[PDB]
Order: structure tokens, then C-alpha cells, then sequence
């Protein structure tokens, strides 16, 4: 049967789906790892132990425990980022669509979703990979990893939370998918792994990381790369954190040993109510538990990884929407709102650049703000509101990004960079926001095609080009199908810098994405903050 | 006579002079000061002894002592601001060009020359008195004071070389307006002083001194201001630029009195030879020998006293030029010619900025750099050029005008700011250095109105605005006689174009590099050198 597979941990059977007239095979909640359960919360993940019988992997699993945002309630703007599906520690499972008939040795295409390390599901309505799997003819495989605490605390020497344990979920999802994708029709020496925001940073981590780089052929990174500010934090720094959680549950703090058992102890939600309050400072783009620069994961430092070479060398896709910075002003800056044009007064402006860029000392805030303020016109407040989102946008993801791509094009073997920046017909968002974070995902995923969806059909055709650049990609580390009459996207160069935009016009290509504005903060703020 | 005019001091006899197919009085070269030669060479001016008989005041007299540029031999552009009379110690007179007939107790103007405290003379065609005074009648004097080592050599607590001598000499020539110009027809309690750079500058310090405030009534700053960054110095770097000029000429430094006793033996060539030597750093738009803040001539220090308000309440009319840096791009960073488009090369642009700001630590360096870089195209030429003239440009005049503009409003009685940008069709200069440095003046003193000159009837229409907007300012305290010339103020801060087109009006002149250079530098130095 088509549906029936024996795999190396026992055997599964999927579910035939409907998608646009046609139908495909997918392999709903199959589990790669034990349940992170009771005394293996915290801990390194263990492979999944061999069951016998008949796993139904007809249904999607449940999500892994995280924060649930209740800023706008029933709006379906913030809603279709929730977890749909109920929440449990027992989480690590997985997703595939294959292509009916099964393929023989096909491309296979790896999805790890974002949400700051602190959120995310691989169960999302965006994220429902049989319109890519059905179009692009590609083996299409969705893994979860645990969020927050749960898989991030990290209080370095210990052995019980050594931290980056979601890191690992996903390199254990990524073995699974090494040693049995091939019972799917897929290849496993062509898999390309693809996230968006904390799953580009993620990716760009596996990258990184030596324990990661043979288990997949290439990599694409949407909104997000591994050195974002965001994105990790020291053992000292993640060590404070834990401790803190630990201080805000009455936990006995005197070991190591002690703070885990306190907080193995108390149920989800409760780890969950005091997430946020570890924070250093007030501030807006910044997440309690992400990965630690450790050591063992990372070796070393990333940027003396990337300065070194130290990674793996292969083709990369990656790129930016327009504006990435939008959906953090609304939560947390004065002065927002998604029911209004949200013009920022100068007063609002100099908080959001202080919640903007928490670290930086009064100096650091001074060049900030010169270099985003129009002197001549310092009470425009729509010019406030734009630098504030630009502010947002280029230090938490354009820049590190550009940073990432230009040290990574030295030593790669081709690299293609997009800036996305088509604000969706159907969006249910202020147009103040513009192309916000994660709008680009719809298109990656093919949604535009579902004619109930209501995308223009100049949307359902970006839709198409994406998703061939996308796979085109994962087969063959060129987005472009040689000899072909289409306009060429151009391989970034270290010397000519090229990157094209993507939206419903026909293709632009231009240079030094960013530049300026990434010269200050790649460069000069970095210097600024150091002198003392 | 008209021409036979007695004076405090004594008898002067003047000479008519042709204007303009018409005619005027001109009484040149009158002492104001005793020679200060010898043993008064570094000390306090002393207020010249009264002589008996007729004084000759028929012809300019000597030039102060001063370095002479000879970068380009010839060249008119260069030459016209080197002394066209002999050099003398004995330097310390003034001219005065009357309306004929003598007027009543007519509005005066005293110019102060420019020259960055290091040179200068009163005596340069461009400064020739006759037209503006004849055109629009006003008695206009034009006084001298002494430069370099001889002004401004300060070892603070000697009353031998004390500092700020070239100031005073400035000072007791205002001082002897104000105690004859009305023997002239000028009227005392109405005069305004007016200078180019160094005399805007010095223009400024008048207002800031209390020791000055009282002898004149408006002022006048062209591309100058008191707090510009080369215009003065600190007791202790006079003092140590001092001792240095003493250690490059073998001289005893054991103390202030033997090391005066040795500069005051040498020859006044022997310290012009090594009067650079003396500067901190390898620089450009820096001079040695400047006014020093001595807590006498200046209470305190420039930006407490405009804090505060510790200054003349007047009008002040002022402006700066468009391209007020490539003279000194052209005379000492790395890539600038006279003869070619200079496109500057990025190496010579970094080489550029170092000269341009010598105190900046290397974050300096770099946020100047970050702040007037196209990262989208670095490597053009022309920007780099253009980008390295705003930066010397802003850095020493632009920007800390606008500093002394915005602190002065605050207290003053009325401020008109403009913005000098056109080029002359007659420049000899190339058109990479644009509206130059001192190229406003000719305007100011009406060379255009002078037909073997050969400027544009449109800029003979300039001139003669500005010379309006210059004397109806002096008489009045507005250049607007009753298209209108706005006040500038705190809250609009308005000010006019200066050029052949009519009078457009703007506001916040370049605040984006002002706030930098005035704000966020001195605040990132400050934190980080
Ligand atoms: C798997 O679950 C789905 C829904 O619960 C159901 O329709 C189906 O019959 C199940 N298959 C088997 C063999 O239990
Ligand atoms: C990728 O690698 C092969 C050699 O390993 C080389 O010939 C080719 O030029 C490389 N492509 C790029 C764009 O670096
Ligand atoms: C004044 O001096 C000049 C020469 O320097 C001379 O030609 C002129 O006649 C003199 N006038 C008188 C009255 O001495
Ligand atoms: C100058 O002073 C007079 C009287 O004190 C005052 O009425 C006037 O407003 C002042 N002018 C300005 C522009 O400050
Ligand atoms: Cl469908
Ligand atoms: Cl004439």
C-alpha cells in the first residue's frame, strides 16, 4: 500500500488528502523522540524506542506547551500563530507529504517553523505543506522541537539542563529523517531544511553546528539567521535566567540539581505565567529561553565560526520582508495601534528606540536615534512611526542577516538572496504595517492557489514562482531552471552583492541590500558599545 | 578742509578719491596704536601718543607681520590675500573712507579682517572701502591688528605676552572710533563691526567681552564665529605652543621672562619661519597662534558665557558661504589640485577626515566617516570630494555658526541669518571648490559695480542688495528696508539664500549635520577620548 510504511522505528500509516483537484499521501504525527516527560524534562531527547503494531499518523499531533497570545481574541491576524491543536510535553512529532504516486528518489524539503523559540506549531493552516509537496513534486516533512523553557533552560555544566535541547529535537527529527525518508520516496542525501524567523535562525544554526551539517544538503533561511541578538544568549546570561525562573516559582536555589527538580515539579503553565519576567529589560524583540552559545552545539563563538570558515559549505537561499519590525512595535511600543495609522509622537519615539535596543547605553542610544530622526521634520509622525519599524526591522533581522550573508558568500558555494515585499490583497492587518513578519510564508506554502482564500491571481502566480524558486533550490541549489526564458535571479557575490525583490511586478535586481543602514549597525554601533 | 580733520591724537590730512565716476574722502593708514616694536612685541597695545603737525593719511600703511602664501606664484586667486604693502611690526592703523560731502553723524561700519589669526591686512583691493561707503553712505573704517605669534603668543600670567593682544589691539581701535569718528561725520553710538571668518570670529569675541560690548552697536559675522573650533585655545595649549615655538628656536625656557627675552630678540621672520611647527597635529583648518579663554578678556569659557547670556543684547546679521572648506582641502589634504576635478580616492578620503578633525580618537573618526559616506557607491570620486569639503566645511564654520546663531537668539534682540551660494562667473578658482571661503566679500564690498571687473549685471544687482541689506542693517538694526528678509528665530529659524535668484526663504540650515557636529560628536568624544 501506498499509505502503509515500514520504518526503521516501526510501522506507520498515513492518510490520502485532498489538494486542488488532485490527492497526496501524508504521514500526519509520527514521533521521533521519546515524551520529554517527568524527569526528561529539560533533557537531551531520546530517539523515539520502537513500537509495534500500526502507528495512525492520520491525524496531526499536539503542540508542544508555549505561551498562548491573547492580545486581539477571535482576530484571526494574531489567532493563526496559535497552537489549533491541544497543548502537551509529549510533542515531538513530525509531518510528511508525499506525492501520490510515490516518488522514487525525490527532493526532499524539511520545515522548522519560528515564533522566538518561545512559540510555534507544526500544525498552522500556513504551514500545511500538501500544496508545495503537490506542486512542486517534493517530499515535504514539517518538525516540531520544544519552545520556552522546555527547551531552552539552560544552566551550563549540568547534564539535565545543558540548554539547546530544541535544538536537538530538531537534529533528532532531522536523523529520523536521514535514516527513513528513503521508505518515503525521498532522497536523503538531498534535503534541504528551511525555517522562517527562529527556523531560519535555527537553520542557520544546524549550519553551524558540526553535529547538524551531515544531515541535510542545503539550507533556506527566511527572516532570520543565526547571529540575530535575539536568537542567543551566553551560558552566564541563560544560567541567570533559569535561576531567575526558579526565584519567581519559590524554588530552592541552592544547586543545580535542586532548581531542576523544583521546576520538573511544577506543571507547564506555570513555568509558562513567569516566562517573560526573566527578561533583563523592558523591551520589545527579545525572548526568555533560546539557545546558549555553549561550547558543544557551538564550539565556539559564532562569529569567530563564521569569521574562521567553520561551517558547512554549501548552497543557501535566504532573504527578508520589507517589514520585519511592525508586529513587535504593535505589542510592546507606545504610541501602536492595529486600529489606527499609529503616527508616533517624538516622546514615543525615544521609548520605542530604548525598548528597541535594550542593550545600548545612553550613547548608543543618541547614534540610534540621529541616524533614524529627519531633524528637519522631528514631529512627522508617520516619518517616527517608519524609523521606528525600520529601527525594529534592520537590527533584529536585515542586518544580522546581511552580516550572516556576506560572512557566509566568502567561503559557501552559492548563495541567492530575495528582499520579499508584496503586502498581501487579503491581509487583515493596518497597512501601517506594511509586509509584515511571516506574510511571505502563505506564498512560500502555496495558499494564494486555494481560490476560497480570495489572493488576487497576479498573488496565486508569486505564489507559483515562489514555490519553483524554493524547490528548484532544494533540487538543484540553483533557484533558476537552466536554459530557461524567465528572468534570472543572480547569485550573490561577495564583490557585486546582488539580490533580487519578490513580489507581483517582474523580477528587479539590485545591490547592497540595506547597506548603509547595516554599515551602522554591523559596524559602527558594535564599536560604540564597546569603547565603554 | 574736508580732507583736514583734527583729532583727539592730533591732525590728519586725508586725500579725494575717484568712486565711481564721482568722488570720495579717504584718510589712509591713521595710527591708533604706539608701534608696538621691541619691548612691546607680545605686550597689550598702548594707546598711541598724541603727535603734532599734519599726519599724512594719503596712503595704506605697512602690513602686519605674517606668513605669505606662495603655493601658487602669480595666481591671482591665491594672491589677492597676501599683503600688497611692505611687512612691519609697526603695523597697528586704520583707514577711513567718508562720504563727500561730509555727512551728520552718519552710521559707521568697522571691518575686521579675516585670515584664521595667522594673517591678513587691511589693505587688500578686496577690502577697498570707497564703494560701499560712497554707495551707501556710511563712513567705513577699516582697522588692523596684529597675527601670529605677535597677536596671540599666550603665556597666561605674564603681563609681558599675556594672550589676546591681537583682540586689544582690535579693541582700542573700536576705542578710538568711538573717540573720533564723530570729527568724520560718523556717529559713535551707531556703529557695527563686520568681519570675514578670523573677523567674524573676532566680531563675535566683541560681543562676548565685556571689555568690548560698549564700543560698538550691531555686529556683523561672515563665515566666522567666537566658538569656531580653531578660533581659540586654552591657557594651557597657548602656554605649550609658546614653550614650543621657544624650544624650535634654541631659546632658554627656564621661565616666561627669559623665554619672552629670547623670542623678543629674534627677527620677525625667524618665528613666522616656524610658526606651524607648533600645532599638536598633522591638520588642516588649524592655526597656532589664537585667542585664548583667559578668564579676563573671556570671563569664562565661550558656551558657559552664551549659556548664560553673558554678552552683548543687539542685532546680529550673519551667514556662512556654501563651500566654505575647499580652499583648505586644496592647501593640505592628500588628492585635492587646483588644476584637475580632484575625484578623491577612498584612501585619500580617510586621510582626509584624520586632517580635517586631528582631536577625534578613531570612533570619531569613523562615526564623521559613517556620517558623510554613500555606502551605496564609496568609491565615486566626486562624492568623496564634495563629502570631504562638508566635512571641513560643517566641522569649522557651518555648524558652529549655527551653534552661536541658535545660543545667541535666545537672548539677542534680533537675529538675520543667511546662506551665501553663488559662484562668481569670474572665479579663478575650479569649479570643484564652489562658493569658496571669502568670496562673499567681494560682494559685500561692491567690487561688482566696477565695470573693468567684469561680473554679470545680475551680480552687480547682488552686490548692491547685499550692500543695502549690510548698511540699512548697520542703521537700523533690520536689513529690511520698510520681498522681506524673515527674523530668524527659536522656533522657525528661517533664513535667505544670498544669489542672483530672487529671495527664496528656508529654515534650519543643515540641521541633520549640525545636530552631529554639535551634539552627538562632542558627546561621543566626551564619552570615549
Ligand atoms: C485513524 O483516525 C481517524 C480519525 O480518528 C479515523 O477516521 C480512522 O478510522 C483511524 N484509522 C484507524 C485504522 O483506526
Ligand atoms: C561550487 O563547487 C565547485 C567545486 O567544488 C566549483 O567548481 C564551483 O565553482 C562552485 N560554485 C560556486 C558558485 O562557488
Ligand atoms: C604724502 O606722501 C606721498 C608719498 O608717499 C606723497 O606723494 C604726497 O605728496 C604726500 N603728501 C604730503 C602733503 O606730504
Ligand atoms: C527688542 O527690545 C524691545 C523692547 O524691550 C522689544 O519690544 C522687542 O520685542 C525686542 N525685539 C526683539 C526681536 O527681541
Ligand atoms: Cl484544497
Ligand atoms: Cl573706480
Amino acid at each position: 500500500s501506498e499509505l502503509l510504511v515500514n520504518t526503521k522505528s516501526g510501522k506507520v500509516m498515513g492518510t490520502r488528502v485532498p489538494v486542488l483537484s488532485s490527492h497526496i499521501s501524508a504521514f500526519l504525527g509520527i514521533p521521533f523522540a521519546e515524551p520529554p516527560v517527568g524527569n526528561m524534562r529539560f533533557r537531551r531527547p531520546e530517539p523515539k524506542k520502537p513500537w509495534s503494531g500500526v502507528w495512525n499518523a492520520s491525524t496531526y499531533p499536539n503542540n508542544c506547551q508555549q505561551y498562548v497570545d491573547e492580545q486581539f481574541p477571535g482576530f484571526s491576524g494574531s489567532e493563526m500563530w496559535n497552537p489549533n491543536r491541544e497543548m502537551s510535553e509529549d510533542c515531538l512529532y513530525l509531518n510528511i507529504w508525499v506525492p501520490s504516486p510515490r516518488p522514487k528518489s525525490t527532493t526532499v524539503m524539511v520545515w522548522i517553523y519560528g515564533g522566538g523559540f518561545y512559540s510555534g506549531s507544526s500544525t498552522l493552516d500556513v504551514y500545511n505543506g500538501k500544496y508545495l509537496a503537490y506542486t512542486e513534486e517534493v517530499v515535504l516533512v514539517s518538525l516540531s522541537y520544544r519552545v520556552g523553557a522546555f527547551g531552552f533552560l539552560a544552566l551550563h555544566g549540568s547534564q539535565e539542563a545543558p540548554g539547546n535541547v530544541g535544538l536537538l529535537d530538531q537534529r533528532m527529527a532531522l536523523q529520523w529523517v536521514h535514516d527513513n525518508i528513503q521508505f518515503f520516496g525521498g532522497d536523503p542525501k538531498t534535503v534541504t531544511i528551511f525555517g522562517e524567523s527562529a527556523g531560519g535562525a535555527s537553520v542557520g544554526m544546524h549550519i553551524l553546528s558540526p553535529g547538524s551539517r551531515d544531515l541535510f544538503r542545503r539550507a533556506i533561511l527566511q527572516s532570520g539567521s543565526p547571529n540575530c541578538p535575539w536568537a542567543s544568549v551566553s551560558v552566564a546570561e541563560g544560567r541567570r535566567r533559569a535561576v531567575e525562573l526558579g526565584r519567581n516559582l519559590n524554588c530552592n536555589l541552592n544547586s543545580d540539581e535542586e532548581l531542576i527538580h523544583c521546576l520538573r515539579e511544577k506543571k507547564p503553565q506555570e513555568l509558562i505565567d513567569v516566562e517573560w519576567n526573566v527578561l533583563p529589560f523592558d523591551s520589545i524583540f527579545r525572548f526568555s529561553f533560546v539557545p546558549v552559545i555553549d561550547g558543544e552545539f557551538f564550539p565556539t563563538s559564532l562569529e569567530s565560526m563564521l569569521n574562521s570558515g567553520n561551517f558547512k559549505k554549501t548552497q543557501i537561499l535566504l532573504g527578508v520582508n520589507k517589514d520585519e519590525g511592525s508586529f513587535f512595535l504593535l505589542y510592546g511600543a507606545p504610541g501602536f495601534s492595529k486600529d489606527s495609522e499609529s503616527k508616533i509622537s517624538r516622546e514615543d519615539f525615544m521609548s520605542g528606540v530604548k525598548l528597541s535596543v535594550p542593550h545600548a547605553n545612553d550613547l548608543g542610544l543618541d547614534a540610534v536615534t540621529l541616524q533614524y530622526t529627519d531633524w528637519m521634520d522631528d514631529n512627522n509622525g508617520i516619518k517616527n512611526r517608519d524609523g521606528l519599524d525600520d529601527i525594529v526591522g534592520d537590527h533584529n533581522v536585515i542586518c544580522p542577516l546581511m552580516h550572516f550573508v556576506n560572512k557566509y558568500t566568502k567561503f559557501g558555494n552559492g548563495t541567492y538572496l530575495y528582499f520579499f515585499n508584496h503586502r498581501a490583497s487579503n491581509l487583515v492587518w493596518p497597512e501601517w504595517m506594511g509586509v509584515i513578519h511571516g506574510y511571505e510564508i502563505e506564498f512560500v506554502f502555496g495558499l494564494p492557489l486555494v481560490k476560497e482564500l480570495n489572493y488576487t491571481a497576479e498573488e496565486e502566480a508569486l505564489s507559483r514562482r515562489i514555490m519553483h524558486y524554493w524547490a528548484t533550490f532544494a533540487k538543484t541549489g540553483n533557484p533558476n531552471e537552466p536554459h530557461s526564458q524567465e528572468s534570472k535571479w543572480p547569485l550573490f557575490t561577495t564583490k557585486e552583492q546582488k539580490f533580487i525583490d519578490l513580489n507581483t511586478e517582474p523580477m528587479k535586481v539590485h545591490q547592497r541590500l540595506r547597506v548603509q543602514m547595516c554599515v551602522f549597525w554591523n559596524q559602527f554601533l558594535p564599536k560604540l558599545l564597546n569603547a565603554t
